[PDB]
């Protein structure tokens, strides 16, 4: 049965938005966060991880996803030395497994985690948001590694590098107790001369096939994949569900076609994704994991300076998904849960 | 078959801007009222346009006038009523001369609402309005004029008397409302039982039935505030909601979540498993019965440093409700065979 834990990303002590605040989003169960005091490829110690946990539980919550142990460019290049970095990932995994966290989320995106033309792009309703102006500055160098990718590393070269990678980490992930969740390349296509392999359905099916385990899975970022219209999320979500290989939902909305993409409000009809259908699937498949609103719009006074990661609209997403999940569960002859235990503190009957 | 997603606005003085109100996903209509005429007087169209001009420029549309206050001299049956009904006449007529289809209101002695506590702590760390019966036992409620108005209702105004004065007032203003467009929507009393020796008569199913019948006509209806009525456990809001949908008698939906008992009542997150109301059912009914009016997530908790000192009118949890309802509607619409719809026109500028 669907134990779908609603979640929020939180960057720790240094976040604009606080734990207490997140706590006040009704239905909110999980925290999604990362150890930030240790260089990429370098290995997370148990104590950085136990210090996040200690805090998160202190504010009546639990870390459901560790979002991103950063995958070092050397591994992404497949340079001779990677085994060194790779082992640090194993210690990271292990120690996550040692803090009682079920799911680590990563990406094998060379150089560019995301590409964003406009951080302040207007929208019909008056909000600004993130968009991908396919024309604007794009198709031009963003002023060593890049030319290595540009020149030698092919998609299949990157594929094999990735095969290498996860073939080395999994038996570890399996003994730690941690399911791996690859986050699609964002945008779901190669640009800037660099390769992006993790592009859609066939990519997932080769990916999933690299190591055949529930521990080896995807973070179904339905908004990322979908921002190239060539790929189709419902059947993509559906497929992974079918095979039992989603260990993390991101669930944000974005609008697109052959012109490029813009991020928008979460609500099904402010963009190309029918979000109802996405979750209705999570219902029918009794799916079990954490979904985050993930990215919002800047609305109201949101002084959150960092890009798409302010509290307000993200929280708006979340109760919208609460409403979606609430609904379909009953509609399914089921009873949805949000981890709520007390209604009151100090009356009841 | 479409419910318009609405939100209440206290006029020019509202610390919550229309831009912020416009910022909510799927938000459409505006719920507001005049503030510059003393009480039982006229409402010049000019005052209502001076507020409608401010609004449709900002993207929004008056879908209800939330409250022209019926004078006490009216409810009290005092002789001087006819003139103060003559000025409630104009109000009624002038409003329907500005496209606005619905006017909400109440017939409640002495106070529009009561609460023992304007900041009661909830389990998720936030604070919401509450009526704790016991904390308000040891209270004796112009000022002398109050000590006078209260004394009258206590001694010489029975329940039947208050029904009396409601009918006289109702068969007065109903023609005024039908010759204007305006559909009339009564707010149940809050709490939906008598307190401080004072009578209430808009309390439950039994009473809704008598009300409708006072004047059998579609522009003679109610505001279905599931929250007010569910503060009393003996009430069954699901059946109440259905009953009135059948008679075409719901002219506006408030949609607020409470928890309750013999102890009294506390307000909570709009989400169902936080309080005592199965919200999904209530919107489901709204979808089974092709309901055409507008719904307002009512009151919200005091979340996220929100510095609004007004009952439950802050922006955030009021807005978090909105989007929860956005989810529940849509989600249900698609299980029915219906296509939802919000304020959505152009996904992108
Ligand atoms: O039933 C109630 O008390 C609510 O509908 C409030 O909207 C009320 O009318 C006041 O405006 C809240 O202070
Ligand atoms: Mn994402
Ligand atoms: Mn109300």
């Amino acid at each position: 049965g669907s134990h779908m834990k609603m979640s929020f990303r939180w960057y720790g002590k240094k976040d604009p938005v606080t734990l207490e605040e997140i706590k006040a989003i009704p239905g909110m169960q999980g925290i999604v966060t990362a150890v930030y005091d240790v260089p990429v490829g370098q290995a997370w110690p148990l104590e950085n991880i136990l210090e996040l946990k200690k805090m998160v539980e202190e504010a009546g919550l639990e870390i459901t996803v560790i979002e991103s142990i950063p995958v070092h460019e050397d591994i992404k290049q497949g340079k001779p030395n990677r085994d060194a970095l790779i082992e640090n990932y194993k210690t990271s995994i292990r120690n996550v497994g040692a803090a009682g966290i079920p799911v680590v989320c990563y990406n094998f995106m060379p150089v560019f985690d995301w590409t964003r033309s406009d951080l302040h792009h207007p929208l019909p309703d008056g909000s600004t948001s993130l968009a991908f102006l396919k024309s604007d500055l794009a198709g031009v160098d963003p002023v060593a590694i890049i030319e290595n990718y540009r020149q030698n590393i092919s998609e299949e070269d990157l594929w094999a590098n990735l095969e290498y990678f996860i073939k080395a980490i999994l038996p570890t992930a399996e003994e730690a107790g941690v399911k791996m969740a690859i986050h699609p390349d964002d945008p779901p296509y190669g640009i800037f001369g660099l390769p992006r392999i993790i592009t859609g359905q066939e990519a997932v099916e080769r990916f999933l096939n690299l190591y055949d385990s529930e521990h080896n899975g995807i973070t179904m970022c339905v908004g990322s994949y979908a921002s190239d219209p060539k790929n189709d999320v419902l059947a993509m979500t559906e497929y992974a569900l079918k095979r039992n290989r989603i260990n993390f939902m991101h669930t944000r909305n974005v609008t697109a076609g052959a012109w490029g993409f813009q991020e928008t409000a979460h609500l099904s009809q402010a963009g190309d994704i029918d979000m109802n259908a996405v979750v209705k699937l999570l219902v029918d498949y009794d799916w079990q994991g954490s979904l985050r609103p993930d990215h919002g719009r800047r609305i109201w006074g949101d002084q959150t300076k960092t890009p798409g990661y302010g509290l307000y609209d993200r929280a708006l997403g979340a109760t919208y998904f609460n409403g979606l999940y609430e609904a379909n569960m009953r509609a399914a002859g089921k009873t949805p849960d949000f981890g709520i235990k007390a209604k009151t503190v100090g009356t009841k009957e």
